This record gives structure tokens, C-alpha cells and sequence, in this order.
């Protein structure tokens, strides 16, 4: 669907810069910069797993060049990137399930578990 | 939670353009330009109503001024916005619960009735 290379990157690095910042905010919230608020952290847990869902289909074969983070490997190794990304959504979507009861364990083991999936991903696949 | 203005203008332009891309494959579907899938077609409209919800948070006051196609207007008459931003939300979702329909002529309502929430924000709040 992408006219051109550049229009993929876009869309993946528009997704992604969305991911972040409202992953972050709950990361703020368990972290203490902010004190925990339930109603917007599920708010932000919804917005993560919704968002989870949209970048995968930026990664059209070989959009390596120009202006992306993104490395070769990622097409050298596709069924391995795609297992960490459908692990990653399906991370995201436990978040958001836990997000809606008050089990504070429980949400800070999905927050680590999705967290894991950035950094995972991060260290094989995306540029330092 | 934006670091600078120009931030939130990202975030904003970085909804609206996911937003686009999934209203604009599902229109492409309806109109005869690419093959009719009911199931990508629905998952595109849960996209579109869960990212509906996102641009909104940047429209902070003094960002008419930046690299932005927001009107200054938006911050006289905010009430107004944010009456247009929550009909978008709410028919955005009237169309994901279309699409989960074989009703062809539902859903072809559905889709021009998100479509002219779209163009009724942008005539009054959006740079031509
Ligand atoms: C692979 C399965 C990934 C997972 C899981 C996550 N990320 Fe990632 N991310 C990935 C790549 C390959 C790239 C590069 C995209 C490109 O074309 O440049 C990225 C990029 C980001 C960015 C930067 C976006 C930008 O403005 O350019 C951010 C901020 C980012 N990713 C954050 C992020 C977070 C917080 C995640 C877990 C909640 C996460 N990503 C998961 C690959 C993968
Ligand atoms: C007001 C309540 C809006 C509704 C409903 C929709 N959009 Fe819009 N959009 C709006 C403004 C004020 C702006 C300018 C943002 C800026 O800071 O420049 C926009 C912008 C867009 C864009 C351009 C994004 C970019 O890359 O800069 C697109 C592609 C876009 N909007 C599309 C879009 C669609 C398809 C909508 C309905 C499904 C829709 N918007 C609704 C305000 C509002």
C-alpha cells in the first residue's frame, strides 16, 4: 500500500513515536516521577495495544535505505522479527487487560513483560 | 507531557496521518481502486476508532504557532473542537461496529458519515 519506500518509514516511525510516548507515561506513573493515576494509565495501556497493532506493516521488504533506523537483518531474519512483534502486541494487549483492575503486581509484571518486547526488538533489529 | 511545543504538533500530525492511511485504504476498497477484504476493512476501522482518540492531546494552547496547519481559531472556539473531536470518536466507532456487518449500504453510510466529520473539522480548523 505505500507509493513509495519513504511513505513506510513514515508510517512505522510515526507508530512507533506514538508507542513511546504513551508507554512512557505509564512507565513515569510506575516509576514514581508521577504519582499512579488508574484512569489514564488505562487510558495509555489502550493506546499502546491499539497502537502495537499498526507498525508491522511499515516493514515492506528491503526499506533499509535512507532515512530509517531500521537494519537489513530485519529481512535477513523476517520470521524472527515478526515472532518478537506479534509478542510484543500480544504483551501490549496483557497490559491493557491488567490496566483495567487494581492488582498493581499484576500491571507492573505486563508493563516489564511489554518493556522487554522494546528493548528485545531494539537490540537485534533498529540501528544504536 | 510534551517536552516542547512542537511536540505536540508532531504527535498530533503523527494520529492524523495513521488515521489517514487506514481511512484512505478502507475508501479505496469502497470505491473499486483495490480488492474488497471484510476482514483487513474492519481492522482498519478498529484502527481508525482506537487512533481517534489520539490526536487530540496535542492541541495545546500557543501551538498555532509552529511548523503546523492548525488554526489559530481552534483555541477561540475550543468548546466547538472538542464537540467535532468527540463526534469523530464516536463515529469512528459507529463505523467499526459496521464493519462488522455484511450491511454493504450501512457501511458505505458509516464510512461518508466519518469522512464528513473530517471535512467539517478541517474547513473550520485546518489550513486550507
Ligand atoms: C520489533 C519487533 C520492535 C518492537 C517490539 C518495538 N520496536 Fe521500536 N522500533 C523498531 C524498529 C525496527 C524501529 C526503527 C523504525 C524506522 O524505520 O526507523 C523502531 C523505532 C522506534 C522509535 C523511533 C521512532 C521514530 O521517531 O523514528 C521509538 C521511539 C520506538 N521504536 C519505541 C518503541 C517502544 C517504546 C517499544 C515497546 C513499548 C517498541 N519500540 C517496540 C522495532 C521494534
Ligand atoms: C477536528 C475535530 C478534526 C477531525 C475530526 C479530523 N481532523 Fe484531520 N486535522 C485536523 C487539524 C487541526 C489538523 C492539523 C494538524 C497540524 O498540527 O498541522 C489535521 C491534519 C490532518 C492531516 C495532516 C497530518 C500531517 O501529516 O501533518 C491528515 C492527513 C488528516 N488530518 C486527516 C484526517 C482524516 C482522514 C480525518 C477523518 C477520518 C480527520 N483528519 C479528522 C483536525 C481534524
Amino acid at each position: 500500500n505505500f507509493e513509495e519506500p519513504a511513505d513506510a518509514i513514515e508510517y512505522r516511525q510515526a507508530a512507533f513515536g506514538l508507542i513511546a510516548y504513551n508507554f512512557g507515561d505509564m512507565g513515569a506513573m510506575l516509576k514514581g516521577k508521577k504519582p499512579f493515576d488508574a484512569a489514564v494509565f488505562s487510558t495509555r495501556a489502550d493506546n499502546v495495544a491499539a497502537l502495537s497493532k499498526i507498525p508491522h506493516e511499515g516493514f515492506i521488504a528491503g526499506s533499509d535505505k535512507g532515512d530509517t533506523e531500521a537494519l537489513a537483518k530485519i529481512w535477513q531474519d523476517k520470521a524472527d522479527f515478526d515472532s518478537k512483534m506479534t509478542a510484543f502486541q500480544d504483551n501490549a494487549a496483557a497490559l491493557a487487560v491488567a490496566a483495567k483492575s487494581s492488582d498493581q503486581n499484576n500491571i507492573k509484571q505486563a508493563f516489564a513483560n511489554t518493556g522487554k518486547s522494546c528493548k528485545g526488538c531494539h537490540d537485534v533489529y533498529k540501528k544504536d
